[PDB]
C-alpha cells in the first residue's frame, strides 16, 4: 500500500504532539495493551509478575521500555514508507527472539489509536485516524512479509 503526502501530515502532525511526552504516552500504551490483552503480558519475561495497573503504572521498568517502543516506532512513522532497513532488525528480533505474531501487533495497534484519540481529539479526528490506521497497517503488512522471509510467520 501507499499512503498520499496529506495522509502522512496528519499521522506526522499528532505524532508530534505525542513525542512532547514520550514517556507519558509509552506507558499508557503498553498498559493499555496488557489491560485490553492480557495475554500479551505473558511474552515479557520481565513484567509478567505485575498484578495491577497501579504496580504498572509504578513501574520504571515498564515506563522505560515505553520509550523505547515509541521511539522506534517514530523512527520508522517519519520514513513515510521508505522504512525497509529500519524494520530488519525489528522483525528479526521479533519474530526469532521474542516470538510476536502479527495478531499482537494488531492489538498494539488498537492500544496507540485508543490512546491517541483519548489524548487528542482535536488533532486525531476521524481523517487522521484513518490515516494512522492505514500507516500501522502498512507496518503490519510489511511486517508479515518480513516475518515469512524468516520463516516465521506469525
Ligand atoms: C509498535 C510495535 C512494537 C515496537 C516498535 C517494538 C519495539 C521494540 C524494541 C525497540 C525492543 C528492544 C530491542 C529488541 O529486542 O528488538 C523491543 C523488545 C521487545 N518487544 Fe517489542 N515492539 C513492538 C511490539 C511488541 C509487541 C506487540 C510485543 C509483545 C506482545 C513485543 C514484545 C517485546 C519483547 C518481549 C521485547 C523484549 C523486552 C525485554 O525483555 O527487554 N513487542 N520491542
Amino acid at each position: 500500500m501507499v499512503l498520499s503526502e496529506g495522509e502522512w501530515q496528519l499521522v506526522l502532525h499528532v505524532w508530534a504532539k505525542v513525542e512532547a511526552d514520550v514517556a507519558g504516552h509509552g506507558q499508557d500504551i503498553l498498559i493499555r495493551l496488557f489491560k485490553s490483552h492480557p495475554e500479551t503480558l505473558e511474552k515479557f519475561d520481565r513484567f509478567k509478575h505485575l498484578k495491577t495497573e497501579a504496580e504498572m503504572k509504578a513501574s520504571e521498568d515498564l515506563k522505560k521500555h515505553g520509550v523505547t517502543v515509541l521511539t522506534a516506532l517514530g523512527a520508522i512513522l517519519k520514513k513515510k514508507g521508505h522504512h525497509e532497513a529500519e524494520l530488519k532488525p525489528f522483525a528479526q528480533s521479533h519474530a526469532t527472539k521474542h516470538k510476536i505474531p502479527i495478531k499482537y501487533l494488531e492489538f498494539i495497534s488498537e492500544a496507540i489509536i485508543h490512546v491517541l484519540h483519548s489524548r487528542h481529539p482535536g488533532n486525531f479526528g476521524a481523517d487522521a485516524q484513518g490515516a494512522m490506521n492505514k500507516a500501522l497497517e502498512l507496518f503490519r503488512k510489511d511486517i508479515a512479509a518480513k516475518y515469512k522471509e524468516l520463516g516465521y510467520q506469525g
